[PDB]
């Protein structure tokens, strides 16, 4: 991520300070080649001594300094965050004492692309559970716009669902294997998500606010679909690139309601500033959420 007008610059509060003794690792929820999500259970942390469930992000012994240095910058974000309903919030850390483990909320029903695709033909998902994450995932993301912040891989599968169909935003980052995710394309120096990137982000590099619309708009694509792949069954090769810069968009999804479509249109604009930004988006779906009364 960024944190637009430096994570180093970022400090690190000692509140969270937490003990590797008190977390009990247990089922690895996630894994990438540097790093991995563990589902622990942490004696005390929220109460004075209640245990829970957590979600402690760490490194393998193969990963080295900058990767080790890049999980001290994530920490130092998170922490500067706060809290947020729809992240996945910051619980506590163990620096001292041996590696960097980062103590983050654990959700049950895991990332929202496996859980649509599970629901895709334990409770049925209605119109309503896809109108409301989209108006958790446009609060949470206008939130992480508000703290001046940009995720830069926002995508179903980097949208957890946690208990009371709750959607909480999260990056697994180092902890998922871009190798075999088909969705991360190679671009000759590294893997990038090209089908939910901006033309700015994809030709310039340009990881802005903005840009970050257009991949919400490519989440609200693939959430209407109940999963289906962002431009489906298709090779990322060269041909790819040439009908996006020309202006061509995915077709509305068979469950997507008029409005959303037209939210979608918005976000998916050539020109980066006359997209939506994420609070005007939450007052779009607020009006459709009312407009179902
Ligand atoms: C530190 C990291 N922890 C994390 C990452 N990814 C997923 C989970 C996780 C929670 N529960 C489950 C269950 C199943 C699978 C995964 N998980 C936890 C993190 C990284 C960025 C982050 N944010 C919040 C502002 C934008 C990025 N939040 C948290």
């Amino acid at each position: 991520w960024k944190v637009v007008e430096d994570p180093t610059q970022l400090p690190y509060d000692h509140k969270w300070e937490f003990p590797r003794n008190r977390l009990s690792f247990g089922k690895t929820l996630g894994a990438g080649a540097f790093g991995k999500v563990v589902e622990a259970t942490a004696y005390g942390l929220i109460k004075s001594d209640a245990a829970m469930t957590v979600a402690v992000k760490m490194l393998k012994p193969s990963a080295h300094l900058t990767e080790r240095e890049a999980l001290m910058s994530e920490l130092k974000v998170l922490s500067y965050l706060g809290n947020h309903m729809n992240i996945v919030n910051l619980l506590g850390a163990c620096t001292i004492g041996g590696p960097t483990l980062v103590i983050t909320e654990y959700c049950c029903y895991g990332d929202l692309l496996n859980f649509l695709r599970r629901k895709r033909d334990e409770l049925a998902l209605d119109l309503e559970d896809l109108l409301s994450f989209s108006y958790q995932v446009a609060k949470g993301m206008a939130f992480l716009a508000s703290k001046n912040c940009i995720h830069r891989d926002l995508a179903a599968r980097n949208i957890l669902l946690t208990h009371g169909r709750i959607t909480k935003i999260c990056d697994f980052g180092l902890a998922r294997d871009i190798k075999n995710d088909s969705n991360y394309v190679v671009k000759g120096n590294a893997r990038l998500p090209v089908k939910w990137m901006a033309p700015e982000s994809i030709f310039n590099c340009v990881y802005t606010f903005e840009s970050d619309v257009w991949s919400y708009g490519i989440f609200l694509w693939e959430l209407f679909s109940l999963g289906s792949s962002p431009y489906p069954g298709m090779p990322v090769d060269s041909k790819f690139y040439k009908m996006i810069k020309e202006g061509f968009r995915m077709l509305s999804p068979e469950h997507a309601p008029a409005e959303m479509y037209d939210i979608m249109k918005t976000c998916w604009d050539a020109d980066p500033l006359k997209r939506p930004t994420f609070k005007q988006i939450v007052q779009l779906i607020e009006k459709q959420i009312s407009e179902s009364t």
